[PDB]
């Protein structure tokens, strides 16, 4: 399960049973030993980028790096053979999915952020205005107080 | 590409070629002919539940329908043959994120709903507040008005 990752060959590359068991191994690694594995397959063949984004895919990696992964995958989507493509395409959609789910965290906080400085902003206007209005207020009491018992 | 659901037996079941195909084959499907496919595989024995996933899964499904389907194989997950587990797992993690981006789309719009509430509530007594100061500082503009006439 450690010599599975420098099998290289046609006979390989086109194997889905082979992939299916690095994706196995992948989950099986720490995420630092992940990383380190992935420096090994900087060819920039199709077979090490695959590689590198099975060992990186949960390696604690952020949305970006993410990103750059399945960009770096997908641009070499005519060079994986069509006996492993249906694989592929499970653990691409995968990818994908988390991606879609890293943009909606992103979105919610953002629209939790605005709307919570937009309520902050109002509720210390509208407590402003309570305090200016009990001044006024009394002010009036006051005066038309003073005033009715004087014509009276 | 059919018969394909039909196939079973040891050496199938333990085949992740043979699941991998399913799942190829599933994809090529409208509703009506996965449902039809998936009512034939319903005795709750593991070959059949995960035949039924696989049909169902992109079967134009709701949230709803799905967060039952990740419960059923989410639970027969261990009489899954070892050689099939990685290929399962891999199906499965799709499905929960499917079902985990549909609880988000609906958090997104319950933040929506209250945001704009809370927001529609205080402007309204906001706007209920400065009318008010705008009739007491007139009615105090008047007495102040009377006063300083000598007339």
């Amino acid at each position: 399960c450690s010599d599975i990752w420098a099998l290289q060959g046609k006979s390989t590359e086109t194997n889905p049973l082979y992939w299916l068991r690095a994706m196995d191994c992948a989950d099986r690694l720490m995420p630092a030993q992940s990383r380190q594995q992935a420096r090994q397959y900087d060819d920039g063949s199709w077979q090490n980028t695959f590689k590198q984004g099975i060992l990186l895919a949960d390696a604690k990696i952020t949305p970006y790096e993410r990103r750059q992964l399945v960009a770096r995958i997908e641009a070499l989507s005519t060079e994986i053979p069509a006996q492993v493509r249906p694989l592929y395409q499970l653990w691409r959609d995968g990818q994908a999915l988390q991606l879609q789910l890293a943009e909606e965290r992103q979105r919610y906080s953002k629209l939790q952020q605005s709307s919570d400085s937009e309520l902050d902003t109002l509720r210390q206007q509208h407590h402003v205005l309570q305090q200016q209005l009990e001044l006024t207020t009394r002010k009036l009491e006051n005066l038309t107080d003073i005033e009715r018992q004087l014509s009276t």
